[PDB]
């Protein structure tokens, strides 16, 4: 996965993860070429122990192979370290989302949630617990494609019940976060719980109150996300069910 990095040319800085700056770029391999791609880099690499953090969250997405989830293209070792990425052209989804709010179809919005469940129930099929599942980690590569973002780049209003009160985590407890993700994409990218304290959240969710309906959003979905928060985990459905359900909501819908 090592690359050379004349064959990477620089351009502009488009977002920030924790180790540095995100910069847009072009690798050059003898395979496309000019192939666009997205440059983690990361600030005092010249520190030996960041560096070791850093790139094991290359390793970590090496793993996957998924059309739904970013893809790692390579490394470049020495310094400066840079991690070469998959670029998503249209940026984060949360920005997308709120700045197209009135020229986005509902079709598009239930394609963005079945695209990421299929992601999701790759992850669960790989026994992969994500425990970060938000609109905020989700990147549009299209108009009509999203991804998970890098792994590597508490979230007490996402958490399941059992998250907050034990910290258990399961594919049970990332099924309750994508269902906070699926009511932020309904919401056009609106957070959950605006104005309420982390530490107030728990007491709503055992109140048996749980995110109201978005404006315009099938009662079928609505209803799908609250499956997704049922308080016992054992109840929620698996990845590969909302996979199966999501899949006929958006034919319906691309029907009117
Ligand atoms: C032109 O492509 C873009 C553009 C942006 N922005 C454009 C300029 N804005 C002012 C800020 C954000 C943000 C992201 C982006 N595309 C990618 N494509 C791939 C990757 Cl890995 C990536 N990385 C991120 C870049 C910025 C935020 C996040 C990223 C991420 O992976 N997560 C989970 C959050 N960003």
């Amino acid at each position: 996965y090592e690359i050379q990095r004349e064959r990477i040319e620089l351009g502009r800085c488009i977002g920030e993860g924790q180790f540095g700056d995100v910069h847009q770029g072009i690798y050059m391999s003898p395979e496309n070429p000019a192939m666009a791609v997205a440059i983690k880099t990361c600030k005092n690499c010249t520190s030996d122990s960041v560096r070791e953090k850093f790139l094991q969250e290359a390793l970590t997405m090496r793993q996957f192979d998924h059309p739904h989830i970013v893809k790692l293209i390579g490394v470049i070792t020495e310094n400066p370290v840079w991690i070469i990425m998959e670029l998503c052209t249209l940026g984060e989804l949360r920005s997308f989302l709120q700045v197209r709010k009135f020229s986005l179809d509902l079709a598009s919005l239930i394609l963005y949630a079945y695209q990421l469940s299929t992601a999701l129930a790759y992850l669960e099929s790989k026994r992969f617990v994500h425990r970060d599942i938000a609109a905020r980690n989700v990147l549009v590569s299209a108009t009509d494609c999203v991804k998970l973002g890098d792994f590597g780049l508490l979230p007490i209003k996402w958490m399941a019940p059992e998250s907050i009160n034990f910290r258990r985590f399961t594919s049970a407890s990332d099924v309750w976060m994508f269902g906070v993700c699926m009511w932020e994409i309904l919401m056009h990218g609106v957070k959950p719980f605006q104005g309420v304290k982390n530490n107030d959240v728990i007491g709503r969710i055992e109140n048996g109150e749980r995110l109201p309906m978005p404006p315009n959003c099938p009662p079928t979905l609505y209803s799908l996300m609250t499956k997704c928060w049922a308080y016992d985990p054992s109840r929620r459905p698996r990845f590969t069910e909302l996979k199966a359900q999501l899949s006929t909501i958006l034919e319906e819908e691309k029907l009117q």
